[PDB]
């Protein structure tokens, strides 16, 4: 109880920024993630042996991919502390608990493949689950790991706060399928223009919160170049395994996934940053102005991709 996580000084400081990067040190993040839990939800909210036994049977379900990783769930969970953060009175208690869990455990699994290529595949979650195949997937295998002996960090919640927090998990995991994205801020781009944007309406809440989500996800192209581009590699490694997949099964696969078309990159990160990013992190400022860096460092590293196909690096 009286237990508090602590950081060195170096990573007491730089977490509270949006382009924190958590480091190549594994061992270490289980302890970021207990200290931003700390922070952000109180020392008092899970009980740690419980807390600390569901954060490494999350770890143990997540694969030793190139990018959707151990490392992805830690990395997506900061960016999400750091904009709970930076709004602190606009969240509830539950909302602080289950965002945080929500994006450590919202790859659960992963093979490091599409929704697309397992439809392809005919792999039996695309049976399963017609649509947002690997997100269903993931929330599947939260709700499991809370349901080991000693896992139920939960526990201790009244009836329906526990199906609300469950509630906000879901949602939270289904948003980060970008298929779902283009929609859902388009529909808050409208609702914040016209004034009838509203976060005492769930449903516009709900809205917001898959906002965040999409924002946190993608947060490595809001981070210092290094970090970005280098992550870039591990994204596109994914991406033309799956390619590669595709190709297997008699399908050419889209450019973004062909290894053969490796110089077509810098254009499709343009196209990237101007479709997805910076409209994402734009509508998020509009409707959480304190998240403006993110948009900042997000059109840094597009102008960081354009150098790239200037020859300027
Ligand atoms: C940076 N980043 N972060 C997440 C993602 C992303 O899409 N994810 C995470 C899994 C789904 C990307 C990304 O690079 N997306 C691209 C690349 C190209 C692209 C298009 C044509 C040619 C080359 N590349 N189109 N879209
Ligand atoms: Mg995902
Ligand atoms: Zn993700």
């Amino acid at each position: 109880g009286l237990m508090q996580f602590t950081l060195p000084v170096r990573l007491c400081k730089e977490i509270e920024l949006f382009h924190f990067d958590i480091g190549p040190f594994e061992n270490m993040w289980p302890g970021i993630f207990v200290y931003m839990v700390h922070r952000s939800c109180g020392t008092s909210c899970f009980e740690l042996e419980k807390l600390c036994r569901f954060i490494m049977s999350v770890k143990k379900n997540y694969r030793r991919v190139p990018y959707h990783n151990w490392k992805h769930a830690v990395t997506v969970a900061h960016c999400m502390y750091a904009i709970l953060q930076n709004n602190h009175t606009l969240f509830t208690d539950l909302e602080r608990k289950g965002l945080l869990i929500a994006c450590l455990c919202h790859d659960l699994d992963h093979r490091g493949f599409s929704n697309s290529y397992l439809q392809k595949f005919d792999h039996p979650l695309a049976a399963l689950y017609s649509t947002s195949t690997m997100e269903q997937h993931h929330f599947s295998q939260t709700v499991s790991i809370l349901q080991l002996e000693g896992h139920n960090i939960f526990s201790t919640l009244s009836s329906s706060e526990y199906e609300q927090v469950l509630e906000i998990i879901r949602k939270a995991i289904i948003a980060t399928d970008l298929a779902l994205y283009f929609g859902n801020r388009k529909q808050l781009e409208e609702m914040y223009q016209t004034g009838s944007l509203n976060l005492n309406n769930q449903s516009h809440r709900d809205r917001v919160i898959g906002l965040m989500m999409t924002a946190c996800d993608l947060c490595s192209v809001t981070k210092l170049w290094p970090v970005t581009k280098l992550t870039a590699n591990d994204i596109y490694a994914e991406f033309w395994a799956e390619g590669d997949e595709m190709k297997k099964l008699g399908i050419q696969p889209i450019p973004m996934m062909d290894r053969d078309k490796k110089d077509e990159v810098p254009q499709g990160q343009l196209g990237f940053y101007n479709a997805v990013a910076i409209p994402c992190y734009t509508t998020l400022t509009q409707i959480l102005p304190p998240t403006e860096p993110l948009l900042k460092a997000c059109r840094d590293n597009l102008s960081q991709w354009e150098k790239v196909i200037r020859g300027e690096e």
